[PDB]
């Protein structure tokens, strides 16, 4: 059947912002997953996943009789998919389990990992997401082969359909760099948002960049894809190391033995994929990525044999049974035990990128350093492996359990503990008015209120005015958040929250993230009253202020509005059309189509544009809320053509005389040329739509100022 | 950016089940849509309309100083999608809006048709629906110029995204039959669900099948196409005739001078389309079909000079400015009027398919008639055009305002009007028992009430179990039915039924409408018990039965199910996928896939299938309601495979013994297979789901039961 796709494939796509309807999910629109969750007897559920790691199904045996480290690299690849770029990716929302993951080619026989959770899935029911129980059951297997974890936070709820994520552009699986659709350009660049190497791959090839096996390139590689998962040397090594102490590679025979994938599969496969005609076609004779290593002689047991092995052997160039490249000790005993057969022992063998431990000199250093310090290595490891499998988890206040670690961790962008009375509703009203008497403007107030807000993704739960970090390096300094603007616009809140601070008692005190949000709201509803319209703005209280020692500066910097359609703001000139970028920013933020039209229309004639810019401000009152932006933008006696000096920038002139009216950018004009935008703008543009667009605009901004509002949850 | 749908084409799409969400509706979900209608001032509406007529924008200049024309083809064009296959397509939903069908190339100019009644749509706003103003206009366009319509009703509900439609597989607009997606086979055989001969076109190709301008071989198309809208030889006659008796084709250069489509045109457009670089690109240099054809000497009034013209002249061959075939009249004046210069006239032309009115031999004899009988022609014409515009609108219930007409028409199914008092809660608690007490087993009861009810269809809205049509020609006859199981089913209700009436006063009585809905609900209640469960099943009274007589069984033949994966049935072996159609049934059923999960899971185990087949019936206590049919399908104990003898047939074996344990069709398997499916069928088949797979199966039953009641709406 031919699709709107099919004959318009670059007309924007809407259906991203829809996903995740009450209709598609099959709990009551009541149940709050958290609350399930508090009441699992994790210990149980532990418990049975311990018994069940040395329980072997003959539908799919375990190697060694232990399953644990298949279990690892599932819970380390429902992990590894997150790119620090956009958030997108990680384990938080059970993505593995959907298209197209549950298909990616390194995500082979995974298939095979979930199904066997599927008894202890189905006998705790709601109260453990499949999200949360890959996770867990990483853990579990950890700890059953003697790794002391650092903890479990649960609370991530499952999903019911695919994320739309862009994952490259080639139309093969695991095509090498340089074709058509290239992820690289220049020397070796990785583009954007992407995390990996190659599509269908969760980092790096093992056997190498693009099948070269080079440890020395490939490290390159490595620290690149991990750097753009949020990992560091240290925590590299620590995590490939970590996870290769345990289990096996998988390759007993040819490739060309492997069948379709899950998603192409018969129906009676039953979600299942990769069967092999290779012997067996499992156990002994599995074939998964097609590599045969197995790297020390206690694959069931945490050790430190990894790097003896590494730094204690030669290693030389060989052939898996498949044909792919990977590395066997040279001139060494057979000390490695076979999976299946006690009679069988094999020599050490390692990956192309575990020797990128032992040859890149930086890693080399500590790899050297975990080698003599095994107690190092175990630390650096646990801690790691908790960062990665709860890196998209957002604020501590999601954390669920009995086992959640109570060390605060810089990465988790940490905000403090509340410890005095709250403003109330009468205190909040004062404030207010005094933010209005200090005479900073609708547009300041706006403007500053929506810096602070804005950085909320919801892919990884980062960002949010809690924390008051636009006054902190990074933030303070961004081009968007106009630094000169912002900082003198602080100062005055800053001012007048000394004064109220100072005049109570109690120990009542108002935070700088609070009065941020709460100076918006002024002027959201001074705005509203120029209009002629008396609303009240909904306020929460609660959010508290971090330091600049608790706020990791590089990690903040990926959280950088680089394009913000919403300030009609784009730091420079890319390859995706704005408005694309502008659907990916609402898509960021939670919001809805409605959501999204409502929100930019009311912002364009608050004066939230960077720079003052006049380009969909088509107003003649400005700082007033009212629906002018629709009515004018939809208003068929102008004529819109784009500009000589700028093809993106467009001028509207009136059609009968020519003179100019107004300019827009391609974000402005969209709202009236996409069919469906084009029809959202039209309700707002009625003449019966006034009230409805105060009152839309007031909820949607409300929104957004809570979105990391995790404590009220 | 590759998706899904480019990995895995075939896979299925349950996006189509979770459209119409209230994400994306800007409405708030109080919203009614009925209400805000009844409170419009239609009349202001009218005069507004009547106004636009003749006040030309320069930017789209009125023909002959009058628009009427071209908004009665916008309003036929966005009826004229309707298909009586699956009921989807029609006015009903406004979708002419949105794509495709906004850029649909027989759609060119009709952008400009709905940009004239923006002003209109903005000053009414939520009150007027787009889908009723467009169809308002056509009517006002015709009163306008001389022809009094036979009524109006309002109540199309806009939509908020385009519709998922199956238009046909072609890559190419416009492909002419016989390339590799031919929706043509055999002996000009139309594939269904399709009624239009080439993609993008509304029925027939003006110049004549595939191009070929034969008047007689063009008026097969017409005949076939006009039958799959639910239009008969006369209704064809006169809808073409009256709509050809206004206005003119557009096509005075050559094609080559026309630009994008509104979806591919540029920004600046402002969501316009098909701009033309030949002279003013407009008005007189029009080039909207290509055809250049005039047909009445009066095109802005109502005149029987169609008529006149098609019989009073012999007719040549000829062609357009732009090089489309058309006819002139052999020897004729120049007495039609040119649109734009009073010093111009023209010969009078025709379309090939108009010239099919007078060479066909069946649709001869009825122009003549017309030609002979206006008055015959003008009523044809105006119950025709009633028709036509309302024929998607569903039960008389939905019809809105003043101008509804007070006759009842055959082709609305009508129900008649309830004149006795209903039952109350006490007497359906006395004919359940008298129901159970009977000897009709569960098995009975649900199948009889799911093929009462699951008859309607959302897309036109026809169906659902008022009327009792189930126990009429043809609906008794349906294979699916099971004529014979359910004739005795039949007999036992109306026993029933009529005992019961018997034995009141006060004129209550029962329909059998209602108590087959009400035995099924019995049923249901009882499946509960025998299952240790104790339910009550709702049920709303109020149904009446529709007569043989006021049933049009030809009508009635396009709801027959070739297709119902809810009873495991299959009528033939189709092209499409089972799997495929149980999901476009769900949609047609108003469904969302969890609803369609349970509610096939319970229909399972209570005995719903066609023929009782053993095909996926996972149970040993079939006839109690419980979800054995989830636990059962997703335990990894069995091992599935296609049947040697049918490759659609599946067994499921003990993987330990070999032993056979049950079979299934891919309707039944899809639930173990498709990823999203899959993850609905765990949370029904775990082990806290009992309770709450009961309750929403009763809720999705209650569901069904009611879908037609827009009686209770
Ligand atoms: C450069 C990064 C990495 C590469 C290229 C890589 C590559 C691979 C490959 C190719 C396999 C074999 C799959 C098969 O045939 O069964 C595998 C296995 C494994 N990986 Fe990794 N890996 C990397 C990092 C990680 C990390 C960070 C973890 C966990 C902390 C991990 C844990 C494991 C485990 C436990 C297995 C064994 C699975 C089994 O016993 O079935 N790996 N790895
Ligand atoms: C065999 C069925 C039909 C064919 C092939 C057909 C074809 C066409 C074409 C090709 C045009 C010219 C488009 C343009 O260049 O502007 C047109 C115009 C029109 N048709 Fe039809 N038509 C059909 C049936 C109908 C019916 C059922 C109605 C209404 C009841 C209708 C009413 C109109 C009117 C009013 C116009 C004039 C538009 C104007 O003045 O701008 N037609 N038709
Ligand atoms: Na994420
Ligand atoms: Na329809
Ligand atoms: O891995
Ligand atoms: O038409």
């Amino acid at each position: 059947g031919t699709s709107n796709r099919d004959w318009w494939p670059n007309q924007l796509d809407l259906s991203i912002l829809h996903r995740h309807s009450s209709l598609s999910d099959p709990m009551g629109k009541d149940f709050n997953y958290a609350q399930a969750f508090e009441k699992l007897d994790l210990a149980a559920v532990k418990r049975d996943l311990h018994a069940l790691m040395t329980t072997s199904q003959d539908w799919w045996p375990a190697d060694f009789g232990h399953y644990g480290g298949l279990f690892i690299r599932m819970a380390w690849h429902s992990a590894g998919t997150y790119r620090t770029a956009d958030g997108r990716g990680g384990a938080g929302e059970g993505q593995q389990r959907f298209a197209p993951l549950n298909s990616w080619p390194d995500n082979a026989n995974l298939d095979k990992a979930r199904r066997l959770l599927w008894p202890i899935k189905q006998k705790y029911g709601r109260a453990i997401s499949w999200a949360d129980l890959l996770i867990l059951t990483g853990n579990v297997a950890l700890e059953s082969m003697g790794f002391k974890t650092f903890g479990f936070a649960g609370g991530r709820a499952d999903t019911w359909e695919p994320e739309d994520v862009y994952w490259g552009s080639e139309k093969i699986w695991l095509e090498l760099s340089g074709g058509p659709n290239s992820r690289y350009s220049g020397d070796r660049q990785l583009e954007n948002p992407l995390a990996a190497v190659q599509m269908g791959l969760i980092y790096v090839n093992p056997e190498g960049p693009d099948g070269n096996p080079d440890p020395v390139a490939a490290a390159r590689d490595i620290r690149d894809t991990f750097a753009r998962m949020a990992m560091n040397d240290e925590e590299t090594v620590a995590l490939i190391a970590g996870g290769h102490t345990f289990g096996k590679t998988h390759g007993a025979g040819p490739a060309s033995n492997v069948g379709a994938e899950p998603e192409a599969a018969g129906i009676e496969a039953q979600g299942l994929g990769w069967k092999s005609a290779y012997r067996t076609g499992k156990g002994a004779d599995a074939i998964t990525s097609g590599l045969e290593v197995t790297w020390t002689t206690t694959p069931t047991q945490w050790s430190h044999n990894f790097f003896e092995n590494l730094f204690g052997y030669e290693w030389e160039l060989t052939k898996s049974p498949a044909g792919a490249h990977q590395w066997v000790a040279k001139g060494a005993d057979a000390v490695i035990p076979d999976a299946f057969d006690p009679s069988k022992k094999h020599r050490p063998t390692m990956l192309t990128t575990d020797l990128s431990l032992r040859f890149d000199p930086a890693y080399e250093k500590i790899s050297r350093r975990f080698h003599e310090n095994p107690e190092q290595f175990a630390d650096a490891f646990a801690r790691a492996w908790f960062k990665l499998t709860h890196r998209d988890m957002g604020p501590r206040a999601r954390y669920l359990g009995p086992e959640v670690p109570a060390e605060v961790l810089l990465w988790q962008d940490p905000i403090p503990a509340v410890d005095h009375p709250l403003i109330d509703a009468a205190d909040a009203a004062e404030l207010k008015a005094k933010v209005l008497a200090s005479g900073l403007t609708v547009s300041q107030l706006v403007s500053t209120a929506w810096a602070a807000a804005s950085t909320f993704r919801g892919s990884d739960k980062r960002g949010g005015a809690n924390g008051a970090r636009i006054r902190l390096a990074p933030q303070k300094d961004w081009e968007a958040n106009q630094p000169e603007q912002l900082a003198a616009v602080l100062e005055t809140l800053e001012a007048i929250r000394t004064a109220f601070n100072g005049a109570q008692r109690g120990g009542k005190q108002v935070s700088l993230a609070d009065l941020i949000v709460l100076a918006g709201c002024a002027g959201v509803e001074q705005a509203a009253k120029n209009a002629g319209h008396a609303v009240t703005v909904p306020f929460a209280p609660g959010r508290a202020d971090a330091s600049q020692e608790q706020t990791d500066v590089e990690s903040m910097a990926v959280l950088e509005p680089v394009a913000d359609g919403f300030r009609n703001y784009l730091k420079g000139k890319y390859r995706v059309p704005a408005e694309v970028l502008l659907v990916d920013k609402a898509q960021l933020l939670t919001l809805s189509a409605p959501e999204m039209t409502v929100l930019l229309g009311g912002l364009r004639v608050l004066g939230a544009n960077v720079g003052q810019s006049r380009h969909g401000v088509f107003t003649a009152r400005e700082q007033a809320l009212t629906n002018d932006f629709f009515v004018n933008l939809l208003d068929m006696g102008t004529e819109w053509k784009p500009t000589a000096a700028d093809a993106d920038v467009f001028e509207g002139r009136d059609r009968a005389t020519g003179e100019l009216k107004w300019t827009g950018t391609r974000v402005d004009l969209v709202f009236g040329s996409h069919s469906q935008l084009r029809a959202l703008a039209e309700v707002y543009g009625s003449a019966d739509a006034q009230e409805k667009f105060v009152r839309d605009f007031v909820a949607v901004w409300n929104k957004v100022m809570n979105l990391d509002r995790f404590d009220l949850a």
